[PDB]
């Protein structure tokens, strides 16, 4: 096939309404599970959810969908993609453990992919700053000029549902969830590809409304949606966002008005003002007390405008 080391993404089809997706969410995660541990690292698993609270709450979710639906012909929950290979019609069916495994492998192929994808990731420090992607990667000279587009998922762990789980039992969370699409068509950004076969896509976004922890970010390439012959994910990479490096520069701000400062283990602003909030990093409000290291968003509303400080107790 390839130049490049072969991952596999699979793309399951899933609905918090829906009483048979935990049973098909564990069944793929015992395949899994089932193959040479060389492999366990290569399958990125991504679910994508439809008419539900989560497509609700992140309506580009069910964008996603009905491309993937009008692509793959999506019949009911739970069901699955295989890297898109499947021409529209064809089986989707999650089925025991080692036929979703002997799926996994023909995904793999001969182990080897025409495409690779690198990712560095930088994370923001507080839910109102930006994180950074920066997917790098080279492709084959067979490919070279070929229509070929980039998809980036940013995927939540340990997920709480937004209505209960259907099926699931004590203490059930979502796992490899999408809740951001980073090309503003859900159907992925047209790739630029040098004569050397390299490319180079950096994406700046501040994550839609949940939190960092246990977040990953997926980036794939892939022959486009409206290919009926071929549609299929070429090759994948991914990274951990939470645990990324932060980034490591602040953007140029105007001149403060109010300067606050750390004296005792308090944020201090010696200006006047009407209402002082503290937040931590993940967005919570918190006592201005005994701040440990870290950085913090101080809300300030002072002479009619709302100010948002960014403050680094060392």
């Amino acid at each position: 096939k390839g130049s490049f080391k072969k991952n596999v993404v699979l793309e399951v089809f899933t609905a918090e309404w829906c009483g048979y997706c935990p049973g098909g969410k564990e069944r793929i995660a015992k395949a899994i599970e089932m193959l040479d541990d060389e492999y366990k690292e290569r399958v990125f698993q991504t679910f994508v959810h439809y008419n539900d609270g989560i497509s609700k709450k992140w309506p580009r979710v069910g964008q996603l969908f009905i491309a993937l639906d009008q692509t793959l012909g999506i019949p009911g929950f739970p069901t699955f993609s295989v890297c898109r290979m499947e021409k529209k019609g064809e089986n989707l069916s999650i089925g025991a453990p080692i036929a979703i495994k002997n799926k996994i492998m023909k995904g793999f192929g001969d182990g080897t992919a025409p495409a690779e994808v690198n990712l560095k990731l930088t994370k923001g420090a507080t839910p109102e700053d930006v994180c950074t992607a920066t997917f790098t990667g080279k492709v084959d000279a067979d490919l070279i000029g070929k229509p070929l587009m980039l998809t980036a998922y940013v995927l939540k762990n340990n997920m709480k549902p937004i209505n209960p789980q259907n099926g699931a039992g004590d203490g059930y969370l979502h796992q490899h969830t999408v809740l951001m699409i980073l090309s503003t068509d859900v159907k992925g950004d047209a790739l630029n590809i040098a004569a050397d076969g390299s490319f180079t896509i950096k994406k700046e976004f501040k994550l839609d409304g949940f939190e960092i922890k246990d977040t990953d970010v997926l980036a794939f390439v892939h022959h486009p949606m409206s290919n009926a012959e071929n549609h299929s994910i070429i090759n994948a990479g991914q990274e951990s966002l939470d645990k990324a490096e932060p980034t490591a520069t602040e953007q140029i701000v105007a001149t403060p008005s109010v300067k606050a400062y750390v004296q005792n283990g308090k944020i201090v602003v010696e200006e006047e003002y009407s209402k002082m909030e503290v937040f931590n990093a993940t967005g919570q409000l918190v006592k201005n007390e005994s701040l440990v290291p870290g950085v913090y968003v101080v809300r300030i509303t002072a002479n009619g405008v709302m100010h948002f400080l960014k403050v680094l107790v060392p």
